[PDB]
């Protein structure tokens, strides 16, 4: 049975996705490339380099250079941080309290390298997370949708796949959790159809973090 809950960050702990999607759309627009807001949501969870290389390959037929990757990501971060800071996803704190009260270990598994958000995890969720029990952009070669980040969390936690549950909100992250062989709950906190989360391999679908929190004891029975 359950020992740990592996939380995605963007769109699960923080309501940051309207900002990430907007910044990704606008920065690519400045470089003359097309990435719609919807497409940014479909690429949620990917590393910055992978996101940039997908946009480049499908448009120009070539990948971006390291200098181009660094420059575009640099620009994206500045634009992300120009908006009022992302607030907590409603229900995330209450669920974290619930899982900790039940003796489960909270972990974070994110494709993010966004320092402003990562360094706000303690202030927003006091006493919940530890750096040794987190996987971020800094840990991975491939990143979501590769199961690598979730396999890394299991290792960091000393966990088997059947002792964990994944909470995800995006098709590439759901895929990552599912391909890691972990029970994966999708929470549809964005504008995409819930079908994409289920198609990606989600074992359950809830419309919000708060309803997941309301339903937690029932689903774990
Ligand atoms: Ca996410
Ligand atoms: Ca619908
Ligand atoms: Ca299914």
């Amino acid at each position: 049975k359950l020992k740990a809950v592996l939380f995605d960050m963007n769109g699960v702990l923080f309501n940051s996705m309207p900002y990430h999607s907007e910044a990704w759309h606008q920065v690519m627009k400045t470089h003359g490339l097309d990435l719609s807001r919807e497409e940014a949501y479909m690429h949620e969870g990917r590393t910055g380099a992978s996101t940039i290389n997908i946009v480049f390959q499908r448009e120009l037929g070539k990948e971006a250079t390291q200098e181009e990757i660094e420059s575009i990501y640099h620009e994206k971060s500045i634009l992300f941080n120009s908006y009022p800071e992302a607030e907590r996803m409603p229900g995330a704190w209450e669920l974290l309290q619930k899982v900790k009260s039940e003796g489960l270990t909270p972990m974070v598994v994110t494709g993010s390298g966004q320092l402003s958000l990562l360094e706000r995890l303690e202030h927003n969720f006091p006493g919940m997370f530890h750096k040794e029990l987190m996987v971020t952009a800094f840990d991975v070669k491939y990143g979501k949708p590769n199961p690598e980040p979730y396999l890394m969390a299991l290792k960091k936690g000393g966990l088997k796949a059947d002792e964990a549950v994944v909470i995800e909100n995006a098709p590439l992250g759901v895929e990552a959790g599912h391909k890691a062989g972990i029970f994966t709950i999708a929470v549809n906190t964005g504008p995409l159809d819930g079908q994409v989360l289920l198609d990606a391999g989600a074992d359950l679908l809830f419309p919000s973090m708060q309803t997941l929190c309301d339903s937690w004891d029932t689903i774990m029975l």
